[PDB]
């Protein structure tokens, strides 16, 4: 509260370490559906379903041009990305199975990083 604080997190290094996630997400062999924005001229649907569109490269820029206020709005559009492929994508298709990946992959570098 006022003048009260839980002791300070050093967080000068959050930038460069979600930088180097976001590379070795871009690095992955299933990233490819993630990489660029769904052409929502040419993908029927999209646009009207998926609210909120998010892939890997507008991740890029709006980290590189200092739009993620914290480590936890950069979380949340990683995560955008995989949930917008679950409500598109079935289970049993080669992108539904890539989002799981993805996603598994993510948590857990999220996990070793920031928590451990
Ligand atoms: C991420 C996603 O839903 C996605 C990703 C792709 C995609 N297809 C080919 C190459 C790269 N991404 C795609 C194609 C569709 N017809 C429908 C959905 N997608």
């Amino acid at each position: 509260s006022m003048s009260v604080k839980k002791p300070k997190r050093d967080d000068s290094k959050d930038l460069a370490l979600c930088s180097m996630i976001l590379t070795e997400m871009e690095t992955h062999e299933d990233a490819w559906p993630f990489l660029l924005p769904v052409n929502l001229k040419l993908v029927p649907g999209y646009k009207k379903v998926i609210k909120k569109p998010m892939d890997f490269s507008t991740i890029r820029e709006k980290l590189s041009s200092g739009q993620y206020p914290n480590l936890e709005t950069f979380a949340l559009d990683v995560r955008l990305v995989f949930d917008n492929c679950e409500t598109f994508n079935e289970d049993d298709s080669d992108i539904g199975r890539a989002g799981h990946n993805m996603r598994k992959y993510f948590e857990k570098k999220w996990t070793d990083t920031f928590k451990v």
